[PDB]
């Protein structure tokens, strides 16, 4: 088969045919074949395939937004091993963007009701930015959010990497009732 997996090649193909090349499979298709996120076994169970076609939420607004416009992503320059940091982003109206610094992936967050949600994050995300994403996706105000990981409370100002949180890690929301709005701290 002819693998199209470059920024330029996938971009042109997407623009010409309005679909991904044949070497792309969705995460669920990959999961069905045995791919386990974080194990780097995609090419073992699906030689010559790359992950692509799934919804990209754009919760940080870094891509141009518009009513009715949704975004999808696909892996770029992948052959085998762990997925890399290259992605192409394409909209329902066929705008095309690229990133070479997508170092993140999904984590899980266990809410107070018992429900567990998934959230796309980067290791460089600050804690206060993660709380905003939880608000954006689940509707929980940041002032009701207290996040624990492996016995340690996640503090505003720090990043996920400060706690070695990574793909597939699980965060735990714990009860916070004191409410409150914005708070300020003196910088001496």
């Amino acid at each position: 088969a002819q693998v199209i997996n470059t920024f330029d090649g996938v971009a042109d193909y997407l623009q010409t045919y309005h679909k991904l090349p044949d070497n792309y499979i969705t995460k669920s298709e990959a999961q069905a074949l045995g791919w386990v996120a974080s194990k780097g076994n995609l090419a073992d169970v699906a030689p010559g395939k790359s992950i692509g076609g799934d919804i990209f939420s754009n919760r940080e607004g870094k891509l141009p937004g518009k009513s009715g416009r949704t975004w999808r992503e696909a892996d770029i320059n992948y052959t085998s091993g762990f997925r890399n940091s290259d992605r192409i982003l394409y909209s329902s109206d066929w705008l095309i963007y690229k990133t070479t610094d997508h170092y993140g992936g999904q984590i899980f967050v266990k809410t107070l009701t018992g429900k567990t949600i998934t959230l796309e994050v980067e290791p460089s995300d600050t804690i206060e930015n993660v709380k905003a994403k939880i608000q954006d996706k689940e509707g929980i105000p940041p002032d009701q959010q207290r996040l624990i990981f492996a016995g340690k409370q996640l503090e505003d100002g720090r990043t996920l990497s400060d706690y070695n949180i990574q793909k597939e890690s699980t965060l735990h929301l714990v009860l916070r009732l004191r409410g409150g709005g914005q708070t300020f701290t003196k910088i001496r």
